[PDB]
């Protein structure tokens, strides 16, 4: 009921049912409590993801107007353009990414396999740069130049984290609450928390729905300190596009994406060999991941709440896999 | 129901709900035609295939025997050894997979990346051989080896196709029969193994009659291929108690020069359905079948001019694999 006013936006359907929430009992059994697992790399486009979920409530929102062109901006690896770009190959959109390389490499296999070879299948046009400096501003001036063509764009902010591709994690927790619902009895849920969208989806409906749930955002990209305006930020937008309040506090962890964006770790790497070996399931060396790393850890160090079970959402990126192989 | 005696049969769910069947209106406006997909490169394990469908009931059948390890073969970059070795990782199973380089390349990502990539994420023992020329033979001492060793094994054949692991798609054909009734003249398929097809032919003689299964040839030609599938049409029939007296079509136009290695027409078809549909195919399985498609409606090639399903069996994880050459 708290959540009516979602019914509100118009959204396309690429996802269709809910996807898969599983137990976990390899993982569980090592790691000594109960862990679940939402599925959300399970989705019917081009290798999944959580970003499907947003792209749901933009695009609609860019057919609304007209639009006959996405843009969006994000890293050569980047799991939102390749879905971005899947979605407008699908519906006869055309697709414009502002790319860069967050890590300096020069390795082949991240500069041309994995999303970005996924990009040149979708007939993408690639606009390099330099960097993201000012990811806003830097859409604009392209879609200027795209709109001088005759095109009608459509700005997709980097990751597709606004208010209303956030709703699309509002729309997670329903599923979650419902699939938990005489099911499982849940204590926390842990979510990779990156351009921010997710997770402040997920907190607003949670709080409505499950409000003795704790939700931790383990962090990818940034700090803490950094981290959590962006979140709050949206995560209060959400609630007043719904016309509820959010009162929660926002929780984050950002021990574990050293040394930073985009740059694989040992512990990372570790989570994902043990998901890999115990559960045949495939993380990535970027997001899920280090996410996984430090749900491992709050379980080692006692950071969470209560001794309860464990969702994890795996918010997908294992295409990544195969870019980061064998380095850089 | 007439299918009734699979029910009788063990079997796990790694799949769940049925995987979605979709129209495809972008690519339907280009050829003049409508095309429908069967989505079974949506399942849930390890990016998903059409060998799950078939582990459903070998592996079932593994842990009836009390098996603690799981044995197969197949190319380097096979979908068939991947999906295994998920299965076996997530029930905590030991797989020992034979592996063979069926097209003679050093490319670092044919031997290193894709589907190779993660048998090495999911712990499995690899045993490389010159050439699977009688695989069933090949399996069965590295089992015999294996057992002497102090394990238990279990033998998966080269693609999972046996009378048992073809029954999947006795149960895919249910789901399309099911799906279809808002469609239908044609299905398409990659025929490798032959499970696959032959598992759709009992399946769709049944459910579906008036409509004609074709199978694209990945590795063989018809005369090499024909009597593989009948076999196994045969051997499903037998054990479900049902006859089956339905032909195979087969063409064999469209994997020159072989197993395996990507030709142009495979390739352009993966374009064509990744720019139109945002679907991926692969270069060794669904490009090549995808192409034989699209001939058959330029050659005027099926029985009639009506609907044609194509039935996604997966694959894309070799897509990495491939690039940029082998
Ligand atoms: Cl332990």
């Amino acid at each position: 009921m708290p959540l009516h006013h979602l019914t509100r936006f118009p959204r396309l359907e690429f996802i269709g049912a809910p996807t898969p929430l599983e137990y976990l009992p390899r993982l569980s059994d090592y790691l000594g409590r109960e862990i679940y697992i939402k599925r959300d790399d399970v989705t019917p486009i081009a290798m999944g993801g959580n970003k499907l979920r947003k792209l749901e409530f933009l695009v609609a929102d860019a057919l609304r107007e007209g639009a006959d062109t996405l843009i969006t901006a994000g890293a050569i690896q980047s799991n939102h353009v390749r879905q971005t770009a899947a979605v407008a190959a699908k519906l006869g959109l055309h697709c414009v990414a502002l790319l860069e390389n967050p890590i300096g490499t020069t390795a082949e296999n991240y500069l041309t396999n994995g999303n970005r070879l996924l990009l040149d299948l979708f007939n993408t046009q690639i606009e390099m740069c330099d960097a993201l400096t000012d990811p806003d501003a830097q859409l604009q001036t392209l879609a200027t130049r795209i709109e001088a063509q005759g095109f009608r764009p459509y700005v997709i902010p980097v990751g597709g984290s606004s208010a209303l591709g956030a709703m699309g994690y509002v729309e997670s927790a329903l599923e979650i609450a419902q699939q938990c619902e005489e099911v499982v009895g849940l204590s926390s849920v842990v979510v990779a928390s990156g351009s921010a969208g997710t997770h402040a989806g997920l907190a607003v409906g949670l709080e409505h729905l499950m409000p003795d749930v704790e939700l931790i955002g383990v962090t990818v990209s940034r700090s803490v300190a950094e981290q959590k305006p962006k979140v709050i930020a949206l995560q209060q937008a959400i609630a007043g596009q719904l016309a509820l309040t959010a009162t929660a506090d926002i929780h984050l962890w950002d021990d574990y994406f050293a040394p930073g964006y985009g740059v694989p770790n040992d512990a990372g790497m570790e989570a994902v060999k043990l998901l890999a070996s115990l559960e045949g399931v495939l993380l990535d060396p970027v997001y899920t991941g280090k996410a996984m790393a430090g749900l491992i850890d709050g379980i080692s160090q006692k950071r969470f709440n209560d001794d309860g079970p464990i969702l994890f959402i795996h918010t997908g990126g294992a295409p990544a896999l195969f870019a980061y192989h064998p380095h850089v």
